[PDB]
């Protein structure tokens, strides 16, 4: 599995962060 510690947000479009590696993106890893 890749790194786990994501949320999904909002940008007008939803997207995946890292709650602990700050890290953002459209599409989510294997997390």
């Amino acid at each position: 599995k890749l790194p786990p510690g994501w949320e999904k947000r909002m940008s007008x479009r939803v997207y995946y962060f890292n709650h602990i590696t700050n890290a953002s993106q459209f599409e989510r890893p294997s997390g």
